[PDB]
C-alpha cells in the first residue's frame, strides 16, 4: 500500500449533501460513515472529504472559523474518528481538504487580530489606507471588487483574495506557518491519509505590495483586468509545499502508511507542474496537482483530436516518473450530465477510469446526477451540490425530512442508487464495471498508447507484458460509424468486449472484429485481447 | 513489393545541382545516373526528381515550356531512360515532379492561346478587364501583386497564381485535363514510379471569379490580406486527384509495379488530409500528402512538448490506416544546418528516420550542407540549392568547372562525401547508420509510442511483437542531463546503444541503464531491447 496513490479510485464527498442521519435535512458525518461500505462496494478506495470544519458557511466550509473543530450539525471529533475508522475498515483512504490561504472572519484569530491582540495581530495582512485615501493598492478579489476591506476599529485595510469573509493568513509571519503545520499533524494524528491544499497559489503576495499591471483586457475592477504577478504563483509557495511534503514523508515512515498531498492551483501549466517537483528535480511536492483538463476540454462538440491533445497537454508537460490524475466534476463545477448531456456521462466514465493513473469521481456522478439550477439559494455552485440521490423515497433517501438544505433534483426517482442497481444496463452498473476493471494490473500499471482513428474516434490502449491488453474506444460524434483499429499494429483482429456502455453497439462478452468495429452515437467500449 | 511506399527512404535530387558530367558547371541527367549506386549505397530506395523538363528557368523547372521534353543542358529522353534503368537496377523508385497548375508563358500552348488559336485559346484563364478598367477581380499572386496580367493583343487579362511567366492552366476545360493526364501516362510508360503533384490546391478557382474577402491581416496588395476561398482548396481538385489515383491503381495492376501519388499543398490540416482520402472514406487520393511539420517546428528553441505536439498534429489529424511521411528540408526551404545549426543536423536525422512511415531526405543533408546566402543570383531559394558536395577537388567534385551555376559553399572541403566517409564519427556515417536501421522490421512495421521525459527530452519507442524494440531519445536542450526513461513501462532497465550521434554521451554498442541515461547537449541515440 506504499504506492496506493499511483492508481487510486477517488470519490469526492460533499458532507452537507451526502447523507442526513438525523432528519434535519443536512448531511452529517455519521451519514457518511454509514455509506463507506457502499463506496467500497462500488470500487472506491480513497475519498476526498470536502471541509467539515466549523464554518459560518459563507463559502460552505471553505471559510473556516476553527481549523480543529467539526461543524456542529455535521457531528463532533468522535464522529470524525468513527468515520476515519470505518473508512479504513472498508479499505478506503481519507484525504481531508486543507484550507491554508485564509480563515473565516469569524475565526478567533481574526476577531483578536482586528482589536490588535499582539498574539494574532500579524496573523493577517493589514495595511493603512493609501496616501490620499483608498485601498493600499489596486489588487482585485478573485470574485471582483477590491482585494482589501477597511476596518474602522483598526483604521486599516485587511487583505482578502477571496471574499471579505475570508481574510488571508500571513505566511510571512513564521508563527502562521508553524500553527497551520501543527494543525496538519493534528488531523494526521486522527488517522487522515493526506490533504488537498486548497487555493495553494494564492498563499504569498508581493512583499512591497506593489500595484499589479493591467492585463490588456477586461473592464476596470474586474479580476481579469490585472496581470496577477504579485498575488498568484508567488514562488515562495513552492518551498512551503516541498517542506510539507518532506514532513509528510517522514511522518509516513514513522507511522507505516503513505500520506499524500494534492494541490489545487489554477495556474500556467508550468506553474502547475512545479507542484509535482522542482525544475532541477531536487524537491518533491504534491503527489498529484489537480488536473482539470477533462472538465475544460470534454465538451459537447469536441472531437477526438481535441480530446487527445487535451490529454497530451497534461502528459507532455508532466515531469517524468510521476502520477497523473483525472477528474470530470467537483463541488466547484457544473455536473457532467448537465455540462455534456445525459447521453455522454457513460463515455466520460469510460475515459476517466482507463487513462493511466488516478481517477477522481464527484459524488452522484455514478447515478448520472444533474444540476438543479432552480435549487440555488446561496451560491452559483448550489445546483451541483444538491443532495445525493439514494432511492425513490422522500428526498431521494438523503433524509427523512422533506425539506433538505438544498432541494433534491425533481427527477431523482429515475436517477438513484436503488433504481439503477436494479437495472443491469444503467450508468451505475457501468460505473461499477469500470472501477472493477481498474483493479486489473494492466490498468494499474500498464503502458498507454493512444491514437485517433479518424478525427471523430479516440482510442486508448493499455498494455503490460505478461497480461491481457485493453483498448478503450470512444466515438466523439453523435452518429454511428464503423472503424478500422488496425493502426494499433500489435493488436489481434479479434478482441473481446470487456465493457460496453449502456447505449452501445457492442455488448459485454461478445467478440468483435477490430477492423470493422461498429460504434453507436457517443459510444464507448473497452476491448480485451490476449497478446 | 506493393507497399514499398509505406516505409520508403526517399531522397530529393535537384537536377541542376547534383552532378555535372560535362564541365559546363550545370548538373545533368548523366551525372545523376552515375550516382544512383551512391544513393543505394547510403540506404536510399526512392528518389524525388525535381522537374528536369524544358524550362526558361524563371522558376527553375517549375515553369515548363514542354511537359514531354528534357531541358537540353540536362540531356535528352534517352538520358532520362538511362537514369530510370539505372535507378531500377539499384532498387530505387523514381518519383517525377508533376507540374499541373501552370505552364511557362513560353509553352507553345500559351503562345498559341495569346493569338487566340482555337485549339489552345481556352487552355488558359482569360477574362476582360473589370468594368471601368483594371483586372477582372482582386486576386493577388502568391508572389505578390495582381494574379492577373494584361495582354494588349487579346485585350484581356490571363490568370497566374504564381509569376506572370506561369499562366494557370484551365482545368474547367476537359481537353486540358485530358492532355495533362495523357502526359502522366507518357512518363509512366518510360518507367517512372510515381508523381509529386506540385501546387495541387491552386488548380481550380471560383467559376464566378468573385472578389476574395479580406482576411483582416496584412497591407492592401499583399497575398496574406485576402482570404483565399476562391483561389485555394476549391474542392473540385479532390475529385481530380481521386480519379488520378484510381487510374494509377489500374495502371499498377496492368504493369506489375505500384505507382504512387504525392501531393504538395500548403493548406489547412483538414484540407491537407482530404488528399489522402475523402471524408466518407469512399475515395483514395495521394498515398502521401507532403507533411512539412518538422520544417515548421523543429526550431532552435523548440522543446520536447512542442516537438511531440507537432508530430501529433500530423498523426492526430490523419485518416486511419494511411502512411505518414516526414521531411526536414527541400528545394524550397533553407537547409537544416542553417535553420537549426550544425550541432543539430544529427538529431534531426535520428528523429526523421525513426518516426513511423516514410522519410524524405534533401540532397546534401547527409553531409550537413549549409545555405550559401552569398551565392544568391536569381531567387531567394538559391542559397539552399548550391551544388552537391562530393569531395575536396575543384567545385567539391560537382564539376570540373570552377564556374558553377551557383557558387559552391566555401566550406566544402570539410563537408563532403569523400572526407566524411573516411571519418566514422561523421554525419555521413550517422546517416547510413539510420537508413540501415530503417530496414529492421520493427522500424518498417512496428507500433510507435512517444512521450516527453520532462519538457526538454523527447523519446520515441518502436515495438513489434516478436522483434526487438528500439527507443529513440533526443535532448532538445543545449545542456547535459541524465534522465529516467522508466515511464516506458515495458522496456528493460538495461538497453544496448544501437545508434549514437557523432557528438553524444553514448557510444554505439555500449549498455545503458535507462533509469539514468546521460544525454549531452542536443544528443540523440537509438537504444535496442532484445526480445
Ligand atoms: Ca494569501
Ligand atoms: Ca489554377
Ligand atoms: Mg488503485
Ligand atoms: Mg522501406
Amino acid at each position: 500500500s506504499k504506492d496506493w496513490y499511483q492508481h487510486a479510485t477517488f470519490y469526492q464527498i460533499y458532507p452537507r449533501s451526502f447523507l442526513d442521519s438525523n432528519g434535519d435535512g443536512i448531511g452529517d458525518l455519521a451519514g457518511i460513515t454509514s455509506k463507506m461500505k457502499y463506496l467500497a462496494d462500488i470500487g472506491i478506495d480513497a475519498t476526498w472529504l470536502s471541509p467539515p470544519f466549523k464554518s459560518p458557511l459563507k463559502d460552505f466550509g471553505y471559510d473556516v472559523s476553527d481549523f480543529y473543530a467539526i461543524q456542529p450539525e455535521y457531528g463532533n471529533l468522535t464522529d470524525f474518528d468513527k468515520l476515519v475508522e470505518e473508512s479504513h475498515k472498508n479499505g478506503i483512504k481519507l484525504m481531508l481538504d486543507f484550507i491554508p490561504n485564509h480563515s473565516s472572519d469569524q475565526h478567533e484569530w481574526f476577531v483578536k487580530s482586528v482589536v490588535r491582540d499582539p498574539e494574532y495581530s500579524d496573523f493577517y495582512v493589514w495595511r493603512p489606507p493609501a496616501t490620499g485615501g483608498g485601498p493600499p493598492n489596486n489588487w482585485i478579489s478573485v470574485f471582483g471588487g477590491s482585494a482589501w476591506t477597511y476596518n474602522q476599529a483598526r483604521g486599516e485595510y485587511y487583505l482578502h483574495q477571496f471574499t471579505p469573509q475570508q481574510p488571508d493568513l500571513n505566511y510571512r509571519n513564521p508563527k502562521v506557518l508553524a500553527e497551520m503545520t501543527k494543525m496538519l499533524f493534528f488531523w494526521l494524528d486522527r488517522g487522515v491519509d493526506g490533504f488537498r491544499l486548497d487555493a495553494i497559489n494564492h498563499m504569498f503576495e508581493d512583499e512591497q505590495f506593489r500595484d499589479e499591471p493591467l492585463s490588456g483586457w477586461g473592464q476596470p475592477g474586474e479580476y481579469d483586468s490585472l496581470d496577477h504577478i504579485y498575488t498568484k504563483d508567488i514562488p515562495d509557495v513552492y518551498d512551503v509545499v516541498y517542506n510539507w511534503r518532506d514532513q509528510m514523508d517522514k511522518y509516513s515512515a514513522e507511522k507505516g502508511r503513505t500520506i499524500i498531498l494534492m494541490t489545487e492551483a489554477y495556474s500556467s501549466i508550468e506553474g502547475t507542474m512545479l507542484y509535482y517537483e522542482s525544475a532541477d528535480r531536487k524537491r518533491q511536492g504534491a503527489h498529484m496537482p489537480f488536473n482539470f483538463q477533462l472538465i475544460y476540454d470534454f465538451k459537447k462538440e469536441q472531437n477526438a483530436v481535441g480530446l487527445k491533445s487535451s490529454i497530451d497537454w497534461w502528459m507532455n508537460n508532466m515531469p517524468a516518473r510521476h502520477t497523473p490524475s483525472w477528474v470530470a466534476g467537483s463541488h466547484d463545477h457544473s455536473r457532467v450530465a448537465s455540462r455534456v448531456g445525459l447521453d455522454r456521462v457513460d463515455q466520460v466514465m469510460t475515459l476517466l477510469h482507463t487513462l493511466p493513473g488516478t481517477s477522481i469521481t464527484y459524488y452522484g456522478e455514478e447515478v448520472a446526477m444533474q444540476d438543479f439550477k432552480e435549487a440555488q439559494q446561496f451560491d452559483n455552485r448550489d445546483p451541483n451540490r444538491t443532495p445525493m440521490q439514494w432511492d425513490s423515497s422522500t428526498s431521494a433517501g438523503f433524509s427523512t425530512n422533506t425539506n433538505t438544505w438544498l432541494r433534491v433534483h425533481p427527477d431523482y426517482a429515475r436517477y438513484n442508487v436503488d433504481v439503477m442497481q436494479k437495472n443491469p444496463q444503467s450508468t451505475f452498473h457501468h460505473f461499477q464495471h469500470l472501477t472493477k476493471l481498474r483493479r486489473h494490473r494492466t490498468m494499474q500499471s500498464g503502458e498507454y498508447v493512444h491514437k485517433t482513428v479518424g478525427t471523430k474516434v479516440y482510442a486508448l490502449l493499455r498494455e503490460l507484458r505478461g497480461e491481457d491488453s485493453f483498448l478503450t474506444v470512444l466515438n466523439m460524434a453523435g452518429a454511428e460509424d464503423t472503424v478500422d483499429l488496425g493502426d494499433f499494429v500489435n493488436l489481434p483482429q479479434k478482441m473481446r468486449v470487456e465493457v460496453a456502455q449502456p447505449n452501445s453497439k457492442s455488448k459485454a462478452g461478445n467478440e468483435v472484429d477490430i477492423s470493422k468495429l461498429t460504434l453507436g452515437p457517443y459510444d464507448s467500449v473497452v476491448l480485451r485481447a490476449t497478446v
